[PDB]
């Protein structure tokens, strides 16, 4: 007898059992074509020690209704047997053969916070732990615990998400059916939240009523021709008193002698100062003559003498001792370098009003009628050319140690919560700036400008802001703001503000 042909089709329809088909029964369907295969004849099979049969239908088709899952999980591949005759009774075995593949994984994906307890959610059908079992350990260390809600909830560990090792944790549960189930947990990184910090600092006003200045040279170190006098028309122009405001020094090598003048702001100022505001006490000019060498001063110093009255009218004579350095330098065909340069020096003199002390200080040299310029030290003039800038001061309370100051830390509660540090921890301040706008920075633990005073933040978060602008310029609504970034250990980064209410108060000891 000619045999057929036998074929068996896919075992379900991606030909292979799951780890849901493990439990179910399973149609193998197939056809027994050709040859001397006929309708009725039987169809064999052994699969897994089971034998399955059936018989050929109507245009070789046949089918087994019921073959475990479990038996095909155990046997990837059999044969098909058919038994079939001829007219004569002459037997023969058609074979066909089928394999198909087993794969009894299934997997769960999840993407998780670090540092922070998680239900497991749409887990795969079937999913559970074998008998007994309440708890997985992950491979970073982490669980998955079954707990008594019937919930399995994950303890995701925290992560260094900036090193070179994967932060996609994983653990394989696997049955005794057979089945997988394997959980991927990409642990997600934290990151700090800071919060906006609000500080204030209320700066002081108080008028005095001042006498009139008496300038005067009242010595001086090297020289030649060395005069001091009282202010003329032709040499350093006229002011209101007798003391010695003008001095000259050298042998003239082309015309006049150089020297310094002094023309105190005694009009202007109307006998009152004000506390932490620069005052202008008048106008130093620097005559810059050629004289020959050896002729010149290295240094000289002018007193300021002025009178402070109290609310019981009683004065406190003050005298500020300026000290000047000067260099007259050796002139050459390169005007630059011939410049003559004069340096005041920061001295203060401290006296007493009403019980309370206050100290006048030296600022420097300001440009003439610009009283927003830049406060210098040391002025620069040409040969046969005189500079002049204000001679600027400032009147503190107390005994002039430092200005008026704020401290704080950027990580405490400064009226709106305390900065939140993430999961990862090690968080510093790794920026800082005036304005809106910070990124990591190269400003941490240094003195930065702001508009109306100056910031040290630390990277621990202290800080401190002291006020440097005069009361002049501290409009009623004055607000400073510094943007500062803070970073845990794998590099996730937060700003926030730092926002300082800079006030005047106006009133005074009146009660
Ligand atoms: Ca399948
Ligand atoms: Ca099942
Ligand atoms: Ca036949
Ligand atoms: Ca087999
Ligand atoms: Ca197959
Ligand atoms: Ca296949
Ligand atoms: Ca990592
Ligand atoms: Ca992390
Ligand atoms: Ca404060
Ligand atoms: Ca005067
Ligand atoms: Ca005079
Ligand atoms: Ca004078
Ligand atoms: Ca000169
Ligand atoms: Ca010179
Ligand atoms: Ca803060
Ligand atoms: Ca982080």
């Amino acid at each position: 007898a000619t045999a057929g042909t036998v074929t068996v089709n896919a075992i379900t329809s991606d030909d292979t059992i799951d780890g849901i088909e493990l439990g179910q029964t399973i149609s193998i369907s197939g056809k027994a074509v050709g040859g001397d295969i006929s309708v009725g004849d039987v169809v064999k099979m052994t699969i897994n020690n089971t034998e399955y049969s059936t018989t050929v239908k109507a245009g070789g088709i046949w089918m087994i209704a019921g073959v475990l899952g479990s038996d095909l999980a155990a046997d990837s591949e059999f044969d098909v047997v058919v038994t079939s005759s001829d007219a004569a009774g002459n037997k023969v075995q058609s074979i066909g053969t089928s394999t198909h593949s087993v794969d009894l994984s299934a997997e769960a994906n999840f993407s998780l916070a670090e540092g922070q307890q998680h239900v497991l959610t749409n887990l795969p059908e079937g999913f559970g732990f074998p008998d007994g079992t309440t708890e997985v350990v992950t491979n970073f260390g982490g669980t998955i615990t079954l707990g008594d809600d019937g919930e399995y909830r994950y303890d995701a560990p925290v992560r260094d998400h900036g090193d070179a090792v994967s932060d996609k944790d994983s653990v394989t549960v696997t049955l005794e059916d057979g089945r997988t189930f394997t959980v991927n947990l990409d642990i997600q990184d934290s990151a700090p939240v800071a919060v906006d910090d609000q500080d204030s600092i209320v700066v002081q006003h108080e008028e005095f009523e001042v006498s009139e200045i008496a300038a005067s040279w009242v010595s001086y170190t090297h020289g030649e021709s060395v005069t001091t006098f009282d202010g003329t028309s032709d040499l350093g122009g006229v002011d209101n008193d007798s003391a010695k405001d003008q001095i000259r020094w050298g042998n003239p090598a082309e015309s006049k002698q150089s020297g310094y003048g002094f023309i105190d702001n005694d009009s202007n100022l109307e006998g009152r100062f004000d506390l932490n505001q620069d005052i202008s006490v008048g106008t130093f000019t620097h005559y810059n003559y050629p004289v020959y060498s050896g002729g010149a001063i290295t240094s000289a110093e002018m007193s300021v003498e002025f009178s402070v009255l109290d609310h019981l009218g009683v004065s406190t004579p003050v005298t500020l001792t300026v000290n000047f350095d000067h260099n007259e330098t050796p002139n050459t065909n390169d005007v630059n370098a011939s410049r003559d340069i004069v340096t005041v020096q920061n001295t203060h003199v401290t006296f007493e009003r009403d019980g309370d002390i206050y100290t006048v200080q030296i600022v420097g040299f300001r440009e003439v009628g610009n009283p927003d310029g830049e406060v210098v030290t040391s002025i620069y003039t040409n040969e046969n050319a005189a500079t002049s800038y204000e001679l600027v001061v400032r009147v503190v309370e107390g005994d002039g140690y430092s200005l008026p100051s704020t401290e704080g830390n950027i990580f405490d509660d400064n009226g709106l919560g305390a900065d939140s540090l993430g999961a990862d921890g090690s968080v510093t301040v790794v920026g800082v700036a005036v304005g809106a706008i910070v990124s990591s920075n190269e400003s941490v633990g240094h003195s930065i400008e702001g508009q109306y005073g100056n910031l040290v933040l630390n990277s621990d978060g202290s800080y401190v802001y002291d006020v440097t602008a005069s009361v002049s310029d501290i409009p009623a609504g004055a607000t400073e703001s510094f943007a500062y970034l803070i970073q845990d250990q794998d590099g996730s980064t937060s700003s926030a503000n730092l926002s300082i209410n800079v006030g005047t108060n106006t009133a005074s000891t009146p009660d």
